[PDB]
């Protein structure tokens, strides 16, 4: 579901400029908090007056030193800072020099803007010369509940359409909800593409006008003053799921119950329109051919067949089986079939042809496992595999892909833009940069950089990482689990949780041997980078740099 | 719709040089409008007759000083410029020397070529020893005119060839439309594969006769002389579309409307045809049959029956729902029926194997949104995203798919040279490029290949780009909404519209650090480069470069 | 099928480590395996109570020296090291002193661990102040003769179910397989997905219940105590082949087999059901109108009959091909067919989507290769390949995918990690590796870097590999087939197998040029590398880098 991001604390500044850009003012904006009260923008009209860029102006005090000359006097200079010591709306009656130097008759509208907190935010110098949420849980299973009470009236108004001519009861119920629908439409919330959200009333009922109203409004009227077709209006109900579309396509399963659940209803009405042809047409048909198959001539039939009959019709029809137990005779009878055989190869290609794909994208993640898994038997096929490295292949792409889905890692990275990745990789690699010493004393930026580098790999029981005689490349920190060390098979040492091994990189300044092998017993996590990736980072910021090598304490230093 | 590019002006150059190379001439061209009248294209007879190459003879003064020797007299030396200077078929009577030396008795016949404006544009010299388109708003919604009433011919011709044995004069209005759609297909324009465009009657007269001509010059044959088998070359006329078959894949649901429609035709057909075997076998059959089941024996059976019966018939056959109402039993009548599942199954396949294609590449960008979409939900619950970035994760998904449609920037632009990836990159740039004040002192070469190694990204509100201790690798440009800078929490600066943030590159000749942070309050536009993007662009240029850093004030320089 | 690896030598050290965590102690572990018996790990305990981090207390005699100070007395020092040479559970009664130094009333519990081989292994210092597999050829076929069985109930149960109200004595044998099926179920294995193994019955009886022995211990009930409906608890036998899932996915036409023949199992449970209805329902219906299909009015009609016209209807129904020799008329039976339309519509699409899918799945080598050879046709035809080269184009694309079987060789690797993709490729290249002389004497870390490298380079007959003049960037070596040297249609040399050509690296230090051709007679097996890919790991290995080039004797050394 699609509910906007709040407007930040500051945007009623864009306003401010906006409204006095529509007075073709000419203006400056300076803030409260900063130490000398310096600019912070300044229009195109300002530009014009003096001459100076937006460069040039702005970081500079809003008594301006550079706006003083030879005519301006010396007693009103005061007047311009006791007014951001005093506040108050007051024309300070002077003259200025431009850039190249003139005279000019302007007069400082000296303001201060103040919000809702009552303080002294904003400074602006003009010249002249019960409510209700959109996703709450109220809101979220009451979409569901409209949903099905729509349902109950798109089908049971046909039934009283076509056979009428408990229950008297219950139907007047649903129609005072869609009443209540429409009050609660009012209070309710709503997202403009621009304005990601708006409240209260003053602006909620303008947008309602010339939307999804006007058909709506005509849902709720049940007016009593015979003629059953004046409750056709019930059908224009359905209209209420066409608006609401985005709601129901949050689950897997979800979306096959609306596609199955409709296809009935196009049966129940073509059930209950295939029905109508029977009755207004009495001079033979379908009607008295049925009336042979069941011994029931004139008298007349009975109600629950002649419902059963047409909807076992249509959905023979349609489904494209096709029996003839019924099946039309005269002129109208067959346009009806001509008309559902025509509408049954589209519907049967359209909305199968979509539950068909349905069906193998609940299951997407077993779909590609399946393609995967035959690359790899293959693969064993192919080259001959023997059994001590048949069981690495096996073990570690089925622990590979049900720990991960067979998701791509990098993939999804790939779209969103260099921020937001470090803050999804900040949000992975949390247990690290937040509990361990060295990243303490640390910038935001630095955190940012080395999050974009780091690699969780993961290590399933005896699995070897790295032998003795290779080349340390990566420096590792384990997270979670339990890490050994050997050597000649003989337990060496053990890891457990927030360690650290590897080598330190200012003592060598080389690409170092490593001394000893390294495997897992649980199921371990563990992150990595380069020797190449680190220094690159660590070189841009000298200060902390001798902050983390030292504070850095690493368990080996393998050689 | 494919229409070829107009010829430029100067291709009759290629047409001349294509003339004189028919003679097996030995001839030069030079220009009046350049300088002292350089030569600007020779023939190989050239280069074999003095025995120098293209690049050696090529700008020179036609008056040709290397063609001098000792046997070439003083006194006509004159009559070689002043024909550049009167303009005259005249044969200058002179010997001439070739590289390495050598008299032959050869004779210049020198031309002043003249185009329609009435000027002496080029030089030669040889040597011896009411109107009509095919892409206007009439004849494009006319080609659609054209499709209806080949559909009603196509159609209402079936019904008088079998059912036949206000209407009368309606059906002649349509037979004089094709005759005046001859008559226009003289007068239009059409594409050969090399000449792009081709006009005046001359030419296309030709090509008319030898292309499709001679099938729709049999539709046009209304002869008056019974038998209505003469009629059959009415259908004939539906070829007019097959010719044309590039216009009808215009829109996305005129492509669906087409193969819809023409699948009743198929039955519609057939349904005639069905009709045709009932009428003549008369010797029970299917049409006695009928008669049973609407009480009407032999007098006879209705005209309107007889036609939907039919049609209803071979829709139940050919759509594969198979009812029985209707259906064969003598010989000829089963063969019809295994010509119609036989096809019907041939049908059923392709047609709607195609439709149900085409409605998901009509809904083609909400097809792909939807997976997506759930590598996010994947990707959200298989790593435990929380609240604060869960709302940056959709938010900007939803931001990035509704405005660029789910569509890849660059994936299009590698299929392009690097020419027209320039000038499709100059054309989104332009804001900047055309406005600003240090690009508009700058060559054509500077702006395309600045062009190519821009980026343009969209901020939509309260978007953090880069914070403090950050290294400014970019360097930003803001076209269109409204941007903020902070530090500390503590509004700094505002910037609207045309504005720069970033350092310069020439002070520091280094990574330089950042000063504060950058936020967005509007759905702001903006673009980015880099420092290495745009240092090897600028070197490159470097008067322009002087130019550049001087003219190019930025509001902030950020330490 | 899934099975997990079995758990190292070492993990009883991650129980100990998990005990003593239990009880919040303050500990050490130090082995006795090595030189002098030094430290493996300790716990966040231990570097509280003395202030030392893991880095610095661990590789050090858990004689302790560090842990000495004034107040630690000379007698009982012995009395350190004499436990590792006595063996025995005895708290050595002394102070120490931390980091900074301080006196403290600690207490060592001295503890040598024992296993199973009955020797001395590990120390450790507390502080205080008949047997069955499941991946077995036994198991493996006897999951397939238990869905057999299973298939025999479930379809031969129906027929009991309905019609009844040899096959006596055989259907019993049946029932107490399941009884056997549930004994054999306790003593075999199963996976836990981080207990990869577990074993013997303490630990296995736990797991059974509560998973599925509360459904599968209702099928083992045949009481004896009328009423057939009793038997309905012989269909949930059908939950042991959904349990047991993964076990039939292995072949491909295996998938198919069991599609295929469930498909008739629903149907024969809806004939079964079809029966049902005509039975319990006399007051006309669908048995009396077949009973003067088949001349048999009351008396009554045929057994097999009944059966076969049920199951021909709801395969006519559920196949959607609709005959209508036997259809619905009662309300009760039009309601079925309703049923059975609605799902066979769905299992119409569903189950030979799959099935449609699994033919192109199974073929799936076959059909990228028409679409491969479609890409080179339509590029033969694009650019004009004459005959010579026609040959090499289609010999070799055919050669390479019947021996590959179009398999991407590097898009399998990418997924797994570098130690992994070298073992894989040591396992491919393993017939150069540890037969030849030169790679004998050196480390396992030499043969992993250089396997990444090695590219298996295929030629088939008369392929031209390398011409004179070219430049000898790869150095190749011949594991099979027979190779020639030539040059100028002149045979130089001939090669077998296990042997080398190309340059030495070290006399030149430079791109050296060729000598003359090469090319090949049989199918023959090569490797192959680079200059560049050689020499920057051989660098990294100097002591091993003089002996790879005395050892190494190349056969041709071509300038």
């Amino acid at each position: 579901v699609r509910r906007g991001h709040v407007a930040p604390q500051n945007t009623f500044l864009d306003t401010i400029i906006r409204k006095f850009e529509g007075q073709s003012r000419k203006f400056i904006i300076a803030n409260a908090r900063v130490e000398n009260c310096a600019v912070i923008y300044c229009n195109d009209g300002f530009c014009e007056l003096c001459g100076y860029s937006r460069a040039e102006v702005m970081q500079r005090p809003c008594t301006c030193d550079f706006l003083h000359g030879p005519r301006t006097q010396r007693r009103a200079a005061a007047q311009i800072a006791q007014a951001l010591l005093g506040a108050e709306e007051r024309k300070v009656e002077i003259a200025f020099y431009r850039k190249d130097g003139s005279c000019f008759l302007c007069l400082v509208d000296v303001v201060p803007v103040k919000n809702e907190d009552g303080a002294v935010i904003m400074f602006i110098l003009n010249f002249e010369v019960w409510t209700i949420l959109h996703y709450s849980p109220f809101k979220a299973v009451w979409d569901w509940l409209i949903l099905l009470l729509v349902i109950y009236t798109a089908v049971f108004t046909p039934y009283s359409a076509a056979f009428l001519l408990p229950l008297a009861v219950v139907d007047l119920i649903v129609d005072i909800m869609f009443i209540v629908d429409i009050l609660i439409n009012f209070r309710t919330t709503y997202v403009n593409a621009n304005e990601e959200v708006v409240s209260h009333p003053g602006r909620i009922a303008v947008h309602y006008f010339k939307g999804w109203f006007l058909i709506d409004m005509v849902a709720a009227i049940p007016f009593d003053l015979l003629i059953g077709l004046l409750k056709t209006a019930r059908l224009l109900r359905l209209v209420r799921v066409a608006r609401k579309l985005d709601r129901y396509s949050e689950y897997g399963a979800a979306v096959l119950f609306l596609l199955m659940c409709t296809f009935a209803l196009i049966a129940h009405w073509l059930a209950c329109i295939w029905y109508a042809i029977g009755n207004m047409e009495q001079p033979i048909g379908w009607l008295h051919n049925l009336g042979d198959q069941i011994g029931k001539p004139y008298g007349g039939p009975s109600i629950k067949d002649k419902y059963v009959t047409a909807l076992y019709f249509t959905f023979s029809s349609l489904t494209s089986v096709g029996f003839g137990n019924v099946a039309p005779n005269t002129n109208s009878e067959k346009i009806f079939s001509i008309c559902v055989m025509l509408i049954g190869s589209l519907m049967y290609a359209s909305i199968f042809g979509n539950v068909s794909a349905i069906i193998q994208r609940l299951y997407s993640g077993t779909a590609r496992y399946h393609t995967q898994m035959l690359r790899v038997r293959e693969f064993i096929r192919f080259h001959q595999i023997p059994n001590p490295l048949r069981q690495r292949l096996e073990e570690y792409f089925q622990h590979a892909w049900s720990y991960t889905n067979g998701i791509d890692m990098n993939a999804v990275l790939k779209g969103f833009p260099e921020c937001l990745q470090a803050d999804i990789c900040l949000h992975l690699n949390r247990s690290l940069l937040q509990h361990c010493k060295p990243f303490r004393g640390a910038t935001k930026g630095c955190l940012r950089a080395l999050a974009m580098k780091f690699k969780t790999t993961h290590a399933p029981p005896g699995d070897t990482l790295v032998h003795a005689g290779d080349l340390l490349t990566a420096l590792y920190f384990i997270s979670r689990g339990s890490i050994e060390i050997l050597r000649g098979d003989v337990v060496v040492a053990i890891l457990g949780k927030n360690d650290i091994f590897g080598e330190p990189l200012n003592l060598y300044a080389r690409p170092g041997k490593s001394n000893g092998d390294v495997r897992a017993l649980t199921y371990c996590d563990l992150h990595k980078i380069h020797r190449d990736d680190l220094l690159e980072v660590l070189d841009m910021y000298p200060e902390f740099s001798d902050h983390f090598w030292s504070s850095l304490e690493i368990t080996f230093n393998l050689r």
